[PDB]
């Protein structure tokens, strides 16, 4: 484990380009550094990690190291600010959890426009314009534009143009008390992508498959997708242009922006020597073009570097719609946000709901789950005598003159505290019920 290096990282990246890394860095210091790539080693390491066992650098999207964070598996990293400005800045806001930097980032995906030359050599600039670019294309059998509507990592950048938003990010953190599905921005932009179906310029039904089946066969002028799906239409010849997301009401699309990170083991021996990899031979011009001609990075997060990789018009691309998006929150309350967003954006599309009720409906899903959550937090961090008068004082307790029933009240813990509150004042209200017992 001492004076050695082991990285973990993805059997679809560049690893033997890393590797290389690794070999300069060991005949500049003599560190023997072996590069790996296990199977799911994103459910690998955090068993292993926390047992003793695990690599002293891991390679992974910046959406788990949020979890891993939570269970103080990734150490704290301590870059300067003169290697930090070396570094677009948004992507650091990627690599911070609870206001610590956990994670160095590496390379920055995002949803772009993409596009067919032959049938639309100049795509339009706003979303304004696709009705009237689809009345004409399908003159022609075509159509304008399909994607996936079914997720709502595809729909969001639309609905987030003019306002919306997950929640709130400020001063380096997360409120989870400022949910912004419903606001008024959201609200426009899901009835503008709902017009476009009922127009029939949109079928709701299409999906990841469909979207991409039609437009690598040429049947539609552009897909929205990422730069996983560019080898596919490298496949099918299409001559296609990547290119920055259309405006909605004069606001850029707002995609979700995903940061490849590396990641520090906490149990690891060699902290010092994983910053030095990852500072002074990783993260610099000739690190990084090592690794990204084995299998390219995409747009990466070192300033320098994404200026030569800018060469290419569609990494161009990817950066820009990245910098104009939001990065994609590491939160645990982010699973309420997928759940409730998913069915609303659904059930709108389909005209099961109206856009307003069901966005309403989905900032009052995540609203009441973060109450909930908020409850049980404020019960789990009482004291054990603590708890015990809470218990004795919660007697005689209730709405209406009946106090709430308990089996067995003396010793009901938080999670039946909490739940039970809940269910009998909802889960606002049960925590100023919880706070008044105590006073």
């Amino acid at each position: 484990e001492e004076g050695k290096l082991v990285i973990w990282i993805n059997g679809d990246k560049g690893y033997n380009g890393l590797a290389e890394v690794g070999k300069k860095f060991e005949k500049d210091t003599g560190i023997k550094v072996t590069v790996e790539h296990p199977d799911k080693l994103e459910e690998k390491f955090p068993q292993v990690a926390a047992t003793g066992d695990g690599p002293d650098i891991i390679f992974w999207a910046h959406d788990r190291f949020g979890g891993y964070a939570q269970s103080g598996l990734l150490a704290e990293i301590t870059p300067d600010k003169a290697f930090q400005d070396k570094l677009y800045p948004f992507t650091w806001d990627a690599v911070r959890y609870n206001g610590k930097l956990i994670a160095y980032p590496i390379a920055v995906e995002a949803l772009s426009l993409i596009y067919n030359k032959d049938l639309l050599p100049n795509p339009p600039k706003t979303w304004e314009e696709i009705p009237a670019l689809d009345k004409e294309l399908k003159a022609k059998g075509k159509s304008a534009l399909m994607f996936n509507l079914q997720e709502p990592y595809f729909t969001w950048p639309l609905i987030a143009a003019d306002g919306g938003y997950a929640f709130k990010y400020e001063n380096g953190k997360y409120d989870i008390k400022d949910v912004g599905v419903d606001n008024a921005g959201a609200k426009a932009g899901l009835t503008f992508l709902v017009d476009l179906i009922k127009n029939k310029h949109m079928n709701a039904d299409t999906d990841y498959s469909i979207a991409e089946a039609a437009f690598n066969k040429g049947e539609t002028a552009m897909t929205i997708n990422g730069p996983w799906a560019w080898s596919n239409i490298d496949t099918s010849k299409v001559n296609y242009g990547v290119t920055v997301l259309p405006t909605f009401k004069g606001q850029p699309s707002k995609p979700f922006v995903g940061v490849l990170s590396a990641g520090i083991n906490a149990a690891s021996p060699n902290k010092e020597l994983a910053k030095e990899f990852l500072e002074n031979y990783l993260l610099t011009d000739e690190g990084l073009e090592a690794v990204n001609k084995d299998k390219p990075l995409g747009a990466v997060a070192l300033k320098s570097y994404e200026e030569e990789l800018a060469k290419d018009p569609r990494i161009a691309a990817t950066m820009e719609n990245a910098q104009k998006g939001e990065i994609m929150p590491n939160i645990p309350q982010m699973s309420a946000f997928w759940y409730a967003v998913r069915t609303a954006v659904i059930n709108a599309a389909s005209g099961r709901q109206t856009v307003d009720e069901a966005l309403a409906a989905a900032q009052t899903h995540m609203r009441l789950a973060v109450a909930r959550e908020l409850l049980l937090a404020a019960l789990e961090e009482l004291s054990q005598e603590q708890l015990k008068r809470f218990r004795h004082k919660l007697r005689d307790v209730g709405p209406d003159g009946r106090s709430i029933p308990w089996g067995r009240l003396e010793r009901a813990d938080a999670v039946d505290l909490a739940e039970q509150l809940a269910q009998f004042y909802g889960p606002e209200p049960a925590l100023e019920v919880a706070r008044k017992t105590l006073k």
